């Protein structure tokens, strides 16, 4: 996957103008967008054709999928008629279960990615000595697609030492929690922002920012 | 708690709005308490919500799994609040302030969460049961009141029930089509949940009422 500018948009937005408005901002200097639950829930699958209609980005449906195998394949086949190019799964709930995502994913064209490690303090209560299991989980499943976290670097070298070079990484918790945008990409292939960019005076500015901090790296 | 008639909780996971609509009517009569998930929302929007509680007389309880950071948590429990769902569950394994934070939106809303504690699936085994009992017990200490545990292990499902006490509320998932025994379940279950045994079954009425025949002297 070629993520222009090493960078996703978090559009954690839950206004269709808003969200609309701000994504046209930052337009030209993203490919790829992540459209989670905040803006689907308030304003419908729809808004997946709608981005793609008005910017052609890749779309990214941070769904977290983290049921049984049966309602997993139900809520890919979903997501995917809705235009979505991924799905990213949970790994905590099993081998079964990602399973299932990897399945309709082939099935409709798309890629499924692999949460193994989460950037929030309570990661660390019951993610975080999984997460290595859960990436060789992945290894062993054929994942080649994997997040993990911006905020604790030495775990997202882990990561990628588990996944290896030729594994795509996408990591959030840049800016707003704390993760600096060069450091995550020494391991992650591409960064994903949200606030610090969407609650921006001036989104474009940010993103644009942002981009300058890691132009070596581009 | 909830006041579940029948003991007996609708798993409405058809993902066509016609067909949802008209099973749910031909259960009416049997169960006041519908789950409905994303395979269903994802389908039809969060409107369907509104359409349920428009056509029957039944509580909706939200079965999307919150699973993210306490941020993107709290949008996602708001926009479904919003929507009318009276309650929302919530996995225990991302950790503490995940969880807390769906019970403070929920408690400024005046709604309920359910704590996602083990799961049914085979799955589970890997990573979810070792972490099940800490969970479950995270959640007494937080505070939460109502609690989803499994039907296929009851040895499982009894622990829980032990460590959330007699005055917590527990539904259990796994019932029928995953093996789990109605009345079994019922010795420590507040309510079960069933999904394609009622609605895959050619007459859903006979199936709802033939569950809830073998499980009268509860
Ligand atoms: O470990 C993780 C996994 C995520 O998907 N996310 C998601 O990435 C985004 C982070 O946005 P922000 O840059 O505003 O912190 C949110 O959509 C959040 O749900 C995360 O923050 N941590
Ligand atoms: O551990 C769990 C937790 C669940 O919510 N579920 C949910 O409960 C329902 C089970 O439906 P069914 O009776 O068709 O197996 C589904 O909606 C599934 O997503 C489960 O099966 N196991």
């Amino acid at each position: 996957m070629d993520v222009m500018n090493r960078l996703i948009l978090a559009m954690d937005l839950m206004n269709r103008d808003d969200a609309l408005r701000v994504t046209g901002e930052v337009r030209e200097y993203i490919d790829t967008v992540k459209i989670g639950y905040p803006l689907v829930l308030s304003e419908g699958m729809d808004i997946i054709a709608e981005f793609r209609k008005r910017f052609g980005c890749r779309i990214i449906a941070d769904f977290k999928v983290a049921d049984i195998p049966e309602t997993n394949e139900k809520i890919c086949r979903a997501t995917f008629k809705a235009g979505a190019d991924a799905i990213i799964v949970h790994g905590f709930p099993g081998a079964d279960s990602v399973r299932a995502c990897l399945n309709v994913a082939e099935e409709m064209g798309r890629e499924v990615f692999l949460l193994t490690e989460m950037s929030h303090p309570g990661a660390e209560m019951f993610i975080q000595g999984a997460a290595d299991e859960i990436a060789r989980m992945g290894v062993d499943l054929g994942v080649k697609n994997y997040v993990g976290p911006s905020v604790r670097p030495e775990r997202l070298s882990r990561l990628r030492e588990i996944i290896g070079q030729d594994s795509f990484l996408i990591s959030p918790g840049v800016g707003a929690q704390g993760g600096d945008p060069g450091e995550t990409l020494r391991f992650a292939d591409a960064i994903i922002v949200g606030r610090s960019i969407y609650l921006a005076d001036n989104p474009a500015a940010a993103a644009a920012g942002i981009i300058e901090s890691i132009k070596d790296l581009l």
